[PDB]
């Protein structure tokens, strides 16, 4: 819900079908890939954070969870 | 602190490419990988926000749990 769905690396290794005529210019494509890219790898370390938060969230709520059902024994 | 990122969900939004004659991109192709992209700045504007929502229920949690841990085995 909150983490990206894409890495800097998804970005970069992405590759497109090529057409015969009327796609989209390559130069123009790739130029911009560059720039969404650069801010792929200047996110990771908020995405990281955010990734992690999450993660050890989950983990205290559940064992919240499991230690007040313990003493309500 | 706040990232500064060249792009936002608006300028992938806006790009328009040039159409080649020439051999290019296909397309519909780069059109739905950049939709996915819109989506992940949509989440990186709010990413900040998140991060502190984050820690900040953490520790709340946190305390909880040292206090329960007091509690029970």
């Amino acid at each position: 819900d909150v983490s990206l769905k894409l890495s800097a690396k998804d970005i970069y290794e992405k590759d497109f079908e090529k057409t015969m005529a009327r796609g989209y210019r390559r130069e123009e494509v790739d130029a911009f890939l560059d720039d969404i890219i650069a801010d792929y790898q200047k996110m990771a370390d908020m995405n990281n954070e955010v990734v992690k938060l999450s993660e050890e969230n989950h983990k205290l709520k559940k064992e919240l969870e499991e230690l007040r059902l313990r003493v309500a024994t």
